[PDB]
């Protein structure tokens, strides 16, 4: 919540919210053969939310 | 590369493709730590391309 460092949680706001509409579209009837296997697309706003945890501490004062 | 399917494969390209702007954006000057912490950003384009790999067979016809 500096001014140029909390850009960059913004950033990350955007990875999380396509991953939203790209998993209800992702199935929305174009292929589908195992969970695990789409799990890998959803996996990608669970590894950037780990670090966007820590990316707070950087950016602003939780 | 049928008419519905090839959407989804759309869907991914901008993953990667936030990923190639974020990338150097994200350490435009913001926070830096270590490496392999940022390293954990990128990996959304990791995961996302080896199942991207396999949508393709799917989808189109390699």
């Amino acid at each position: 919540m500096k001014k140029l460092r909390e850009e960059a949680a913004k950033l990350f706001e955007e990875w999380k919210k396509l991953a939203e509409e790209a998993a209800k579209l992702l199935e929305g009837g174009g292929g589908g053969g195992g969970g695990e296997l789409m799990k890998l697309c959803e996996e990608a706003a669970k590894k950037a939310e780990e670090l966007f945890k820590l990316a707070e501490e950087r950016l602003k004062k939780l």
